């Protein structure tokens, strides 16, 4: 095939959540990494996109993301759909918007428009920020019909939207892990390092058909407090199917892109897919749940996997490597509790891959942060990554052997220097994953235990993956390599 990875992942999904393809997951063709003619790149909307300046003085990934989000909307036509993590978007994210939304309007264009944020369980905040975005709006709320939502899927399991997605008209969708909060990305001398992705084409419909089930779940349970928190323009109800109702089932092509767009329905809105028949094997034991009450949705929650095939679809990237493996997150591991402290069957895949010599690079946000840390010691990814090895190299020494000649394992820095100029740590927020510089996702979905509604793109283009290693993953080794505690090309081991 010209795509073995994204066949192994598809394979997989339809293993997992065959009743949710379509609408939670769906595989695409000709789609469009969406760059400038003079920076093709530029589909990466990484920020802020000042490598090796201590001052981030020049910040041409924050300028080109801002610059992208109001370019997009101000071309829309029909529909614009947006959601995030609360809070609702503020400082220049909130101005990128409006400025999009007045263009679509001058340009004669009547709009409906969603804004979805997960929250924390009398809340006038949804109220106050369509009120706030149709002041400034001015005469060009007019023709918008608004809604705006906060809600929380489940108190007990922390569940609610966690997905950053902004799609317009069905055609053009960007997501990653960008949270629209101006004071971690904007007005800071320490600003947090992320990335998003632009594209065109068909995955954007898929972005669609996800937040049409987000908002049927918000819209179903609009009346409850507890739940949802609903605010409208006008007379407007709620629109759970803006998309199905308003853009084309067949998105137009844009490009000869193959995309699995992959999500996650978290706990509260949908207990099982009724159409799977997925059983896998629970993994050895481990020491993943620090203690014996939690029940772990993670480890072990077969009918959790079934309504959340981001996990597995994750899982199956990892586990289509033929060659190397970067990972760039916030952490591998979650606080516990109240979530287990590792997903037991993805450091089972990375290990599966160390010991066939599949090389494995992990970088995580410094633990300096503990907000934008969850571990105190790099140790506690090498020390489980190692006894999961033993598992199937015979035992610790054997382990240590494989992980010491396959792992680069670092936090990470974007300029020589080991924080900031202004002495704050670098924090990364980066979920990412690229395989054998061919196949790669960008999304919201960490890789650490989490029970959230997450989206996310899954790539398969070498041209693509090309970009991403010299834009991103290549600087980011540059000066993260420094603070290795492992590293198999340079022959360090300290773990």
């Amino acid at each position: 095939s010209a795509t073995p990875h994204l066949d192994a992942v598809e394979q997989t999904l339809r293993q997992v959540s065959p009743g949710l393809e379509g609408d939670v997951w769906e595989r695409t063709s000709g789609n469009k990494l969406d760059g400038s003619a003079a920076d093709p790149s530029d589909w990466l909307l990484q920020t802020p996109g000042c490598w090796g300046d201590d001052k981030c003085a020049d910040r041409v990934g924050t300028k080109r993301l801002l610059a992208k989000m109001t370019e997009n909307i101000g071309n829309a036509t029909r529909t614009v759909d947006i959601s995030t993590l609360a809070p609702f978007p503020n400082g220049a994210f909130q101005d990128a918007i409006v400025a999009g939304l007045k263009e679509s309007a001058a340009k004669g264009n009547k709009l409906k428009v969603r804004i979805l944020v997960g929250a924390a369980p009398m809340n006038v905040i949804p109220s106050k920020y369509r009120d706030e975005l149709t002041a400034k709006l001015g005469k060009a709320a007019e023709n918008i019909t608004l809604n705006v939502a906060s809600m929380t899927t489940s108190k007990t399991a922390f569940s609610w939207n966690h997905s950053k997605i902004l799609v317009v008209d069905g055609q053009s969708a960007l997501t990653g892990g960008i949270n629209s909060w101006k004071d971690d990305y904007l007005d800071t001398t320490h600003p947090v390092s992320d990335v998003d992705l632009a594209l065109t084409g068909p995955a954007a419909g898929s972005a669609g058909r996800y937040l049409d089930t987000l908002w049927t779940w918000t819209c179903q349970n609009k009346s409850n407090i507890a739940s949802v928190w609903f605010a409208a323009s006008g007379n407007a109800g709620c629109m759970p199917t803006m998309h199905k109702d308003t853009n084309p089932k067949a998105s137009p092509a844009t490009g000869n892109v193959p995309v699995i767009a992959v999500g996650g329905l978290g706990v509260g809105i949908k207990d099982v897919d009724p159409k799977s028949t997925f059983r896998p094997d629970l993994p050895t034991a481990s020491d993943t749940k620090c203690v014996v009450g939690l029940h772990d949705n993670t480890n072990a929650d077969r009918d959790y996997d079934t309504v959340n095939p981001e996990e597995s679809a994750l899982r199956a990237l990892v586990a289509s490597a033929k060659g190397h493996i970067e990972i760039s997150q916030q952490d591998l591991n979650a606080t516990c509790p109240p979530l287990p402290r590792y997903d037991i069957r993805l450091y089972d895949a990375l290990a599966a891959k160390m010991a066939a010599g599949v090389k494995v690079r992990i970088v995580v946000s410094d633990p300096a942060n503990r907000g934008y840390s969850q571990i105190k010691s790099l140790s506690e990814i090498s020390d489980t990554l190692r006894n999961r090895l033993a598992n199937i190299t015979g035992g610790q020494q054997a382990a240590k052997t494989a992980m010491c000649s396959n792992l680069q394992l670092a936090t990470f820095r974007s300029s020589p220097n080991g924080k900031w100029a202004d002495g704050h740590p670098y924090a990364q927020h980066h979920k990412l994953v690229s395989v054998d510089s061919s196949t790669f996702y960008i999304g919201s979905k960490n890789l650490y235990p989490s029970w959230l509604q997450d989206f996310g793109y899954i790539v398969e283009s070498p041209e693509a993956a090309k970009q991403l290693d010299a834009k991103l993953l290549d600087p980011q080794w540059k000066y993260s390599q420094e603070t290795a505690t492992v590293d198999y090309a340079r022959g360090i081991c300290n773990a």
